[PDB]
């Protein structure tokens, strides 16, 4: 290579291997660059929000393409700084060769990279509902985050909430339905064949201080989703032969962390599949390995991802400067 | 005038909070007295997508985004003098410097902090101009020094803080002198801690003489530190993270729990204060005083506000 310190195997050793060039990884690299620390940032080119044209709820970046944030971040990292190296390849394996001290990353081309520390910023993959038409409607009628979307489609007569998967409880369903009520006159909560749940959600709503006004409950099984002709509408085909048109649908899917690294490094995971990290610096259960962004928090958004990246760099700088080379 | 949220502050923290609320069509009045902690700076660093940009540009973009595409966020360029609760979590009243009152279901305090100067002649002249508080914020621009100083005074007067800063300053300078302003016991403790640490004390010097005054040098960001009676040392720049105090009387008026540093005590995931319905975000509510945490706090605060407004009666 051309940056870092030589090892006995013939390779150069950088301070940090950052696996990910979304906002989380780019923000981590941003902090390191301030203190002249070296990093190889890997990018497989798989971004969770690749299906979108417009970012929201990111201060100063309203309605901008998420690709623009990544481009600005990359430009900022190579223009006034020269310690940050970008590698467009997919990491297939990571191993700790020395405790907290040396890590090896191997890519899809057979090439090896060495860092004193590792940052996992691989993001997550959204798991589709096994229902016909779901894939056509995802991020195009079915929305997961009403801070991220929904405002553009406000003023509806009726929209739906899918109380399925992780939304199949009164807390999540009601929180999402009440958010949807800001955007629609009426909200129908779909339970896909769970009457008991529909009853639980209704009762919880009726028994809550604000009540159940504006809410509809649909317990019938869902046969398929059809992308309606107009705007972001989705026709939900229920039972044998009835259907209903909704302005759009709200569903926050189950996710899984991208890459095999939690398995390979035996990193503690959350019940939800996320890599378990602890504030203040978001170090994982193996020292010297950090995790930031979607792969390491239930707060899966751009501003928390960038914040995690900054704080991780603070911790990395501390470790790099306090620990013998 | 009753809105959902009275937001006191239009820095990154307040603006981020408003950005969140606007997505869900919640109403807010954002107050701005026009006093920003980084008012003295031309170049913001360590904020993804904004390297070397003017911090005023971030505030301008955040304001423009909110006024352009959203209609539920109001801005008031006035100073708030007093806030009080009218009914428990039900209602808050903010009184401005013109004797107008505003009512909100909730309140966000995003007032920032004021950096307390050292009581040493010449400090004021050298602040953010030779004396730097955050080596992620600055320092990189003045790299390649022969010598720089760390002021191990106030909150930096302990081996951990002094060594952490000194090792950061060593990235930017051949040598770092740690000043203890007359505390010889501290100088020795810092040296031993460095000497006994895994990385050692190489590149560090220790200066325990009392500091009489700071004189800003004519060249670049240099500061002449006047020691003893007549002796002096010229540094490339000095590094010191000051004690801070929250802006505004609101933590006192509402009797909000404070941290041991004087910040408003808040807790993730939503940064609500010790008084239900009052939130605090950004510098006034965290020891992590930087733009990206301030912005993230604003977003999460908006999530908690959104949750309460929609689960509680109007
Ligand atoms: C449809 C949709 C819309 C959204 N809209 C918004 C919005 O408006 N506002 C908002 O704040 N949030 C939004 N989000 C959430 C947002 O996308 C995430 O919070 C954010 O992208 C997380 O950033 P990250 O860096 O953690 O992961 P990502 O941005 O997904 O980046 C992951 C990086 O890791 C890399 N990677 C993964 N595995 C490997 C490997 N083995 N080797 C090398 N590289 C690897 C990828 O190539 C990629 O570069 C949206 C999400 C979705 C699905
Ligand atoms: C010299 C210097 C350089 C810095 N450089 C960087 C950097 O490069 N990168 C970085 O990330 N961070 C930097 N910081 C830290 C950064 O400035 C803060 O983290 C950030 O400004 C916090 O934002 P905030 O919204 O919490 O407070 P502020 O940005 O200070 O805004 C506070 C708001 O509250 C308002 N307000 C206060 N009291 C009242 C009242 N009574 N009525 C009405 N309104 C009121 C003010 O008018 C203002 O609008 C720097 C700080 C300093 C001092």
């Amino acid at each position: 290579m051309s940056i870092g310190k030589l090892l006995s195997n013939g390779a150069l050793l950088v301070d940090v291997l950052i696996i990910g060039a979304g906002p989380a990884g780019l923000s981590t690299a941003t902090g390191l660059a301030r203190q002249l620390h070296t990093a190889v940032v890997f990018d497989s080119g798989v971004y969770r929000n690749a299906k979108t044209q417009h970012m929201h709820n990111v201060l100063g970046w309203d309605h901008r393409n998420p690709a623009e944030l990544r481009a600005a971040g990359r430009a900022d990292l190579t223009t006034r700084y020269s310690t940050i190296q970008f590698q467009n390849s997919t990491i297939e394996a990571i191993r700790q060769v020395e405790t907290n001290q040396l890590f090896e990353a191997r890519d899809n081309e057979g090439h090896s990279w060495y860092g004193r520390k590792v940052v996992l910023a691989t993001g997550v993959r959204d798991i589709p509902l096994d229902i016909e038409g779901y894939s056509e409607c995802w991020a195009n009628g079915i929305y997961h985050c009403l801070f991220c979307d929904g405002y553009e489609e406000r003023g509806q007569e009726t929209v739906g909430v899918l109380a399925l998967g992780p939304i199949a409880n009164p807390a999540r369903a009601l929180h999402l339905a009440r958010m949807a009520l800001r955007l629609s006159e009426s909200v129908t909560i779909y339970t896909n064949g769970n009457e008991q749940l529909a009853k639980e959600i209704q009762q919880a709503a009726e028994e809550s201080p604000v009540g159940a006004s504006g809410l509809k409950f649909e317990a019938r099984p869902i046969r398929r989703f059809e992308k309606g002709d107009v705007a972001k509408t989705v026709i939900v085909h229920l039972g044998e032969s009835e259907s209903k048109t909704e302005g759009f649908l709200v569903y926050n899917p189950q996710t899984e962390v991208n890459g095999p690294f939690a398995k390979q490094l035996a990193l503690n995971m959350t019940e939800g599949g996320d890599i378990l990290t602890t504030p203040p610096f978001y170090e994982t259960s193996v020292p010297g390995v950090f995790a930031v962004g979607d792969c390491a928090t239930p707060l899966k958004a751009v501003t928390p991802a960038v914040s995690m990246g900054s704080l991780a760099a603070g911790g990395l700088v501390a470790q790099l400067q306090a620990q013998a080379l």
